[PDB]
């Protein structure tokens, strides 16, 4: 068999999800991005599928990684650059906060920290 990389990953998670793109879809791909190796994406992947056997939704599952698994949870959001704001998502735009320094964890809800010319402005969950 295959070991999970990255892709498959978000593939198989936001399988999970509908509606429009959210936060939820940008949590799943800031998982995959932090990940050091395929026994992360495992370790992630087998507590989603725990959360799901459990009863839990698939949003409340991937908030659930952030959570409980320990390596997610104290990690560093990932840093996505952008030529401006403009190319954030529309519907991220009134959620965006200016960002702190130091620990911008995923365990304190943290999904993106995007690099604009003029600011960090970091996307929650």
């Amino acid at each position: 068999r295959l070991p999970l990389d990255p892709t498959e990953f978000v593939r198989v998670l936001t399988g999970y999800l509908t509606g429009p793109r959210t936060a939820f879809h940008e949590l799943v791909s800031a998982i995959a991005m932090v990940s050091r190796d395929s026994h992360d994406l495992q370790v992630a992947m087998d507590h989603f599928n725990r959360e799901l056997m459990d009863g839990f939704s698939a949003h409340a599952a991937i908030i659930s990684i952030t959570q409980r698994c320990e390596y997610f949870r104290n990690c560093e959001a990932p840093t996505t650059q952008v030529t401006s704001k403009s190319q954030i998502p529309r519907a991220y735009h009134r959620r965006l906060r200016d960002v702190p320094e130091g620990p911008k964890t995923l365990g304190r809800g943290w999904v993106y920290i995007y690099l604009t010319p003029e600011g960090s402005l970091g996307l929650k969950i």
